[PDB]
């Protein structure tokens, strides 16, 4: 049989509202991430979107349909029992142009992504570019471009926007990225990005050596389907690992931690707990390691790990050292053009007092800018943020026209 492991890779799915990411999911994975009535009522699903599948493939039958989402090799025709290659999970971006933040945030977990272009709308539509353009940012280069919703377009109609699709990602990092047809509402030649899923996102080496660290995606920031038990010991905490593993039974911290504000000051303070359980779905593990949501169980009061007063953005072991900074500086770079924009407009130098919106992480902080010089800025921020290394990329976004803006990227200095 095969086995029950974790997923060892995290695919985001994103591009422009209604170009059919969410149904992509469910073609691949079987599973409808949102709610329907909700998404009816606000025009839009603001929460992240999570599903897994497990890959094997049919070694008997002929690709692409040899690979299966399934133990089952009926689709190609034969009975054998299709040999396991592993579990994948998928990150289902929102593409709204008023929820690039949550985008963002989900990009940090991506080990790599698959843009969605439906065929019956002009490529690159605007949140087609500022996806594209902040996956290249925060560097999750390995690509699959998917041409959705075929079954309305003519073979002319989709080879003159396949074109187009060319020569955009033409002299790019991207221009190597195979365009891959489909229709996700009718699961056409879903195999196909299987098949591509395999080649052109293989999971990423994984040092187990690196310090643990797991940034965190909020209960109310994310669907996932649906639980078993909602576990016992005390409050989940959730979200993904991006380096080393955790254990069962080790202390953690949750950073920046828990807002105390006494004598006018406020401050964030550090939650030690410890870990109750790990679970992946509905299945309990020893360990868990990069790649997938994983679902910490820790000893917490659940209203303390639901609260809004908890600024939970990573998971770190107790005794690791990680500042936790109000003030920080960034060496920036700006974008030339405000891609996310409908207008054409150039993004426009950075002034001090301005407010910013930096991604950190999975995290969202707004801050004002207090000095910039050359190519370094300092921005005192609303709530700190724990920075987990010197590495740090954060993504830079502005207010433009009542939406917030992807207009740059920068590094975060310690
Ligand atoms: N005709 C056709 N419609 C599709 C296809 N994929 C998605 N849709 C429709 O496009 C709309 C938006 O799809 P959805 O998955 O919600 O897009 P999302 O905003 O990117 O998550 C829905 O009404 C889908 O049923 C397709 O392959 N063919
Ligand atoms: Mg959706
Ligand atoms: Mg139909
Ligand atoms: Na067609």
């Amino acid at each position: 049989a095969w086995p029950k492991v974790q997923p060892e890779v995290n695919i985001g799915v994103v591009g422009h509202v209604d170009h059919g990411k969410t149904t992509l999911v469910q073609a691949i994975t079987g599973i409808w991430t949102s709610k329907h009535s909700e998404e009816l009522k606000r025009g839009m699903t603001i929460k992240l979107g999570y599903a897994e599948t497990n890959i094997g493939v049919c070694e008997s039958c002929k690709k692409p349909e040899a690979y299966v989402t399934e133990p089952s090799c009926k689709s190609c025709g034969s009975d054998d029992e299709p040999k396991f290659l592993r579990r994948i999970s998928f990150i289902d971006a929102p593409g709204h142009e008023v929820l690039m933040a949550t985008m963002l945030s989900g990009a940090a977990l991506m080990d790599g992504a698959i843009l969605v272009v439906a065929a019956n709308e002009p490529f690159p539509q605007p949140q087609t570019r500022e996806h594209f353009v902040a996956l290249g940012i925060i560097g999750v280069k390995n690509l699959i471009i998917v041409q959705n919703k075929v079954d309305v377009v003519s073979k002319e109609e989709a080879l003159s926007q396949y074109r187009q699709i060319k020569q955009f990602t033409k002299g790019t990092w991207a221009e190597n990225v195979p365009i891959i047809p489909v229709s996700a509402l009718h699961k056409i030649n879903i195999d196909s990005l299987i098949e591509g899923i395999e080649e052109y996102i293989k999971t990423p080496y994984r040092d187990l050596s690196q310090k643990p660290v797991m940034l965190v995606i909020r209960s109310f920031d994310v669907n996932k389907p649906g639980t078993q038990f909602n576990e016992l010991k005390g409050g989940v905490i959730g979200g993904s690992i991006i380096q080393g593993l955790f254990k069962v039974d080790q202390e953690i911290k949750v950073l920046p931690g828990l807002r105390v504000e006494k004598q006018g000051k406020v401050s964030y303070e550090p939650i030690f707990t410890k870990i109750s359980s790990i679970r992946f779905g509905d299945e309990e593990f020893k360990e868990a390691k990069p790649g997938g949501l994983v679902a910490i169980g820790t000893y917490l009061d659940p209203s303390l790990t639901k609260a809004d007063n908890l600024l939970g953005s990573i998971i770190t072991l107790a005794d690791a050292e990680v500042p936790v900074l109000w003030n920080i500086r960034i060496k920036y770079n700006l974008l030339e053009r405000v891609v996310g924009a409908k207008e054409m407009l150039k993004v426009d130098p950075i002034r001090a007092k301005e407010t910013l919106m930096l991604s950190v992480g999975s995290s969202t902080t707004l801050g004002i800018v207090t000095s910039v010089k050359k190519d370094e800025i300092e921005v005192e921020l609303r709530r700190p943020v724990a920075v987990w290394s010197n590495n740090i990329r954060t993504v830079i976004s502005r207010q433009i026209a009542g939406r917030w803006r992807m207009i740059g990227w920068g590094l975060v200095e310690i």
